[PDB]
């Protein structure tokens, strides 16, 4: 399902007739393939609609994982992972972290 | 359980630690007794944590129902309520909520 044009006047009710229809197969298992400034928006739309309980398994597919507000479907036991070019443990990666802090 | 003179240093840990162990009690029906400073933040604390989906019930025992920011647990299908004095719908009573306002 697309969700990338979906417009901003009405972005809580569309969110919740989508996630409502995705309830016709009951579904758990979903993948998000979007930038993070809209992985933020559906994140905060899923915590509000209560779909984070365990059973359900997010996919974040963009090299932006810990770039999300993600601390917050952290706590709720679905489980989440993605994909990550950033290595804060590597060397001058680091050292620059820290310098760019 | 008390819930009033926990620390605000640590007021996170503390309610995964307290609703967990009603986990461990699989509770599901749970009662509200505190003014809106509390009630805010534990409500915060229960949508974070992800323990309001349909089947939880909570009631809300203040004279302050719709003051607390009810309307986001709203949408997660858990049921609540709550005991209200207040009545917007009064003669007297609606002329001065404009009026106020």
């Amino acid at each position: 399902i697309n969700v990338g044009n979906i417009n901003n006047d009405k972005k809580d009710e569309t969110y919740r007739s989508l996630f409502q229809d995705l309830e016709l197969k009951k579904e758990r298992r979903v993948i998000l393939d979007c930038e993070r400034d809209k992985v933020n928006d559906i994140v905060d739309q899923v915590i509000t609609i209560g779909k984070h309980v365990k059973g359900y398994h997010y996919i974040i597919a963009n090299l932006g994982f810990t770039d999300g507000d993600l601390l917050k479907i952290q706590f709720g036991g679905a489980e989440v992972s993605g994909f990550q070019i950033v290595d804060y443990d590597d060397s001058l990666v680091s050292k620059f972290i820290e310098r760019w802090s």
